[PDB]
Parts: structure tokens; sequence; C-alpha cells
């Protein structure tokens, strides 16, 4: 969504 899409980049 917003923090659920930042989850990604955090991740990676």
């Amino acid at each position: 969504d917003k923090n659920p899409f930042k989850e990604l980049k955090g991740g990676c």
C-alpha cells in the first residue's frame, strides 16, 4: 500500500 510497499524496499 504505502508502508507495506516500503516493506519490499526494506527487505531488498
